[PDB]
């Protein structure tokens, strides 16, 4: 069915043109717009969806102001995961995407933000979910250290220790 | 096989014959025409029937009143793409035959229906989807813009400017 | 493998000489059996099978009482889709040849199953498959008013004027 | 792939001769055996295995007393429809056949049986479906009458009357 | 070798004896027989088949009755077109022959016939298909009008129009 | 090459000398092994590896008891077919000798084999498919009905209806 | 793609070595390994995969110490069952295969073990399913019966009548 | 879709890069990345995700720090599972790694774990998954015996005697 | 092209010193190297590698201990089929070989090899595929015999019943 | 057909006169108009059609300005890898000009395009797949620093460092 | 087309020159190139790529550091299974070649990797290839026991056990 991939094809490059003109990185666009043509060229509908469903998420991340080493790690475990056609691992990435875009917003400094979004995002292109769950939570502990007022070195400091501890395997 | 060869043959000639009597051009058709029976001398099954789905499409498009240099630039692109066996460039042509023949009927311009017509038939050609699919994003959006009751100046220029946005590469 | 060929000329022969004795008209028989014969020398499997099922609603037609002209032009658009190893078109068709079958069956005037067969046909040929399915919406609305007791000179009237909008476009 | 064509005659050749050993009537297997080395020759696979179903249903229909009539129209309707690779319509022919053996071995009269096989088996062979499917019901409507104690004589009536109504289109 | 000079010798000289004993006119069988017998002195395999062909497909229209004057101008198509090897425009000669043998079975008038195949032939003898392609519709459609009940008049009329516009180019 | 000439004439030498060994008539074994030396004198594979097919096909009819008359005609037909390289032509030859084999071996009176066999062996020298198909279908229907019990002179009158049907064109 | 045949092949050469380290006939897996090579390089999965099961089942009643002629008869059901790629036939043929070797193991009498194991093979080479099923259930009562207590004769004798009323049709 | 062959090549290469990264050793890696290029070539899917699955599998346990052996056993089960697509057995293989990758860690002996390891995943490569149950059931208790304080020669007997029990069938 | 004449000299003389190495008798060999330089001179590639492969099955075979009658009756069979470009001949004769070399290895007695080998390559020669196959069939349980350890004379007395039933043709 | 060989000729000039058009640069031109018109004299559809595609992605890469060593380098290799009619080595090449067209538009440093893109083409003319695939990734790796804003001191070392391990083997 | 001769030449010696800048010995360059210009005169496109492919693994192996013996014998192998166009058997040895080059990049003893590796070309010369995959498996298993720590003596004694197992044939 060719008209379908022609569906699918213009699906994904119309997900592109919106988030670039939303503000995403346009490297990131176009790794994830040549995965997603590769996808439609044989009609592949989960993993084509699966794409665009990351590239939303990483609208929201690019609006809130997520560092661009954390965007280029996400994008390619992304990528990754939606040839899986894996839908848990890719929601457990949206997710670490949302709390990472509520970490930025609410003023985590970007340091701390970089070392456990992109070792989350290593563990869950790892299929490790356990330590990525871990991390997770690691990521909500530091945005409620942010609004509790604790400042910016301990919050480094304790990403950096939670980090090294999911890394060691403790 | 030279029965099967005369089979392809005559529903070559055929199909030609039908689009005459429909009003599609005779320029077209003659190099369709010439191209279709050099095919089925060497029994070019696909490649065949590939150039009657482009005889098909002409004949709607010379139907709803499609500007002529379009149609030129769409046949030799459909002749080439017909060779090569390219389901899904043919396929991606043939709706952006049937998106400029809608757009012919509903009044938008004849400048703005050459314009994105000719830039979008020559990026398929050369092998360019993503662009190409921007385009026929373009076309879409000028229907829409006629039938809201945007006047023909503006339609123009936004043509313009999209087109020129394509073609430079932005 | 020429056995294969012998076996798939075996069945068009065997199809051909079936409706024969069946009551199918022997000009349709003739074309079906040299485009058969010539696509069973390549060893065209699917091409040939095609053709045996459009032999059986043939026979299915002509046991209704389907008019001539109309199974002239479906005999004609069948070959040339039987060709293109179109399955969803020679579906289409065959839909097509079942409700003028039943139309026949019903008493439906043989001018009003002219038109409207003779117009389907020829838009399933063209490739044009929104209208000849409107069509087909056509000649279920005839066979019911034929049921519901309107007089024959309206129902004449009404095939005239669908098949003239659907021919005109609008 | 000429190994896997070796392997296909002698599934083919093995199947035939248990069938032989089974007490099938030579003529039959003859026109299977012969069909089914032209097909494996070409590596048509699954009209092999389609044929080789056929003969496992010809011995059960042997076995249970079948009469030789329906047999030979139940065995060229199998091989055209193997050449085919229509699995339902092959499908809908072992049940006939089933249900077949079900009455020889109930006692039906032969006269019935051979009546009702014969068209249900030439309908099946005209890919006509629903008509097949009605027969299928005269079949177990006689052989539940057989089972209730109805003579001879009105079973040999209720089936004519029966084949008679489907033939007529009634 | 000239003992393979004298099969093709002996082949040629069986083909037209046969065809002498089912009525082919005698100065047709003259002009083939040696043409034959000169291009089998010099060992043309090809080109003496290609003869053979144009004998057996003299002897099917012999047989159904077509005028003398197509038969002499399709034997002279015939000779100069096997000297060229031409196996596919041989092969439109000898479907332009079965298409003649058709209409003068079905009863078509003569002087249609001889119209319409005398322009063929000769358009197949001066290396032009696509009319020649055109005017074997031409005598489909006759066939057709033959079967449905046309005067003989209007057929006359009808198939001077068709060769007409083919000849002059239109 | 003589080198090849030589294998092809030894191959014919052989083929020949167990043909006799089988009990094959020699005159059919006469005008075989001189066509065969004669093709290979001027190195032609393709025929002499047809007329070894021949060969052996007339092992097997000779092995059943094939009347003389028609091994006499097969022969002449298969020769002729092998000058020419009709591979699909002496393929369906090969058919046809061993379905009236299968007629000799099953008791069929030597007048309906004779005369089917002649008829279909004539036809099939004339480059005639589709009669000689339905001649190879009556075959089949003898050996059915010499199987089924019905009398040797109603088997000889159904085959003279059908072949002098073949022979007039109905 | 003729890495994957490569795989294939080395899977199944793999299977093979084992299945010979573990003490299966040799001549079975002669004949397995044979098949499984003829389908490994038309590159096909499924029936290579299901060979692969069937051998693993051969190790397991091959440790238990199912006699050999039972083994015989399954694996050649089994070659012509994976060649079906019937997945379902190929669960039953190992179901059969694993309570087999439940009986052998049980000290179930080899005779018994031999009649029903042969017998119920060969209904699944025949695709007769509830048969199988009727004997299978024959094999699990004859498990029950020797854990019972019930002396050998006795064993055998319930096996022969069982055997003998499946294989009559009672 | 080669686009598609090489989205899986990326795939299989990434994660075969990042496992060498990681400390897996380097011979396993070069059997699966071998497995995977062939899988990949024909488009194989499921097989090469499965394949990436237990190149993750592989970096948990070299992480760990699993015996060389047992490794070395693991990796040529899985690359046969993958090739039968069969998840199941996938997943009880990754459970068996992660089983005996938290014995590793837990200070079990290294004989111990390879025996048990060894025995499990030669019982999970013959499709024999009840036994390999009962071997996850043991390297589970191994693990509660390490930490219960047994020492180490009463966990090597124990290991050894119900791997003994499972190879022997007991 | 002489080069590539000289390369397949090369070919052939180079595979002809490989097999006398291996023990193959130099008389068979001489004939296939005959044969295979004369087919070199004309630069006939596929006979000359169908000779190839012949000798190396009888590599195989000579290394067995197949009985010299069976072999050369074999090797005459297999020159003559590698002339006629025959693969699927050619693939059933190597498969008889390696049938064959089976039951030699197996201590399968001599008169029986002689007596079914020497049949099934002269029916092979004959091109009755059919036989042939039926032959092998009798081949396999030969060797089964053998390993269930029937007595050499009752193998003998079989093997002869059943190649007397083939060449009677029943 | 030499009607064909024109059509594939004239498709190449076509491409070429375009791709003059364009800016690509003409000696590069030359190299592969003549390839493709020698390809096109033997009717060589496939290297034709690919040779097209490698000229699409040359005017991609000229466009974005790609230094001129990389790109000879790309048409030599892209020239044999279309005489090997290697459709997978194509694409990966199609991919490798796409990155470097994009590292090109996004400001790599030409030193860096130079290195990694000559290393790549020259592993992929080479049959190299998976060290092709590792420089891909460099490829992708140098793109996202130039992004980041990492100095090209820098990115030059690492390219260099990347490309001297897959070169040496590391 | 000589045209074609030319460019199958140029490849052929581009090959020959850039295998001699990597290091390949030259006598079997010299050997290659012989029998590549001696292809390319009659335009044998799918020989002289699977030389090509055979020159590219070489340039792998001689950088590995694969022995000279192990390299001749692979040559003239791969020389005699291009002139076959044995795709498959190629894939074989170009597998062996890795291999072996993975087993000198590793250490394995010289001895080992020329026992292993002349034995297995070898048996894939003489189209052996469940003995040439046995042979496979044993290289895998030297690079394992390697890889392992076993010293030289014991991998070298292993490797000629299971050589001379593969060569007497148990
Ligand atoms: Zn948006
Ligand atoms: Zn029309
Ligand atoms: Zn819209
Ligand atoms: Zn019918
Ligand atoms: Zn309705
Ligand atoms: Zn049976
Ligand atoms: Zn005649
Ligand atoms: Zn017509
Ligand atoms: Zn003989
Ligand atoms: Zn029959
Ligand atoms: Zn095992
Ligand atoms: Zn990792
Ligand atoms: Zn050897
Ligand atoms: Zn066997
Ligand atoms: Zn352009
Ligand atoms: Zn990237
Ligand atoms: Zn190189
Ligand atoms: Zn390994």
């Amino acid at each position: 069915g060719t008209a379908e991939a022609l569906l699918l094809a213009r699906a994904i490059v119309s997900a592109v043109e919106d988030a670039k003109k939303h503000g995403v990185p346009e490297d990131l666009l176009a790794d994830i717009e040549r995965a997603g043509l590769a996808l439609a060229e044989v009609g592949d509908r989960e993993a084509v969806l699966l794409l665009v469903r990351l590239i939303n998420a990483l609208i929201v991340a690019a609006e809130a102001g997520v560092p661009k080493e954390a965007l280029v790690v996400i994008t390619h475990a992304g990528i990754l995961l939606a040839l899986d056609r894996d839908e848990e691992a890719v929601d457990a990435l949206l997710e670490l995407i949302d709390r990472l875009a509520r970490a930025a917003k609410a003023g985590v400094p970007k340091e701390a933000i970089v070392t456990v979004g992109v070792a989350a995002a290593h563990l869950l292109q790892d299929r490790d979910l356990p330590r990525a769950l871990r991390l997770l939570e690691v990521v909500d502990k530091l945005v409620h250290m942010k609004a509790l007022g604790v400042p910016d070195e301990e919050i480094i400091a304790y990403a950096k220790e939670e980090t090294e501890r999911a890394y060691k395997g403790e």
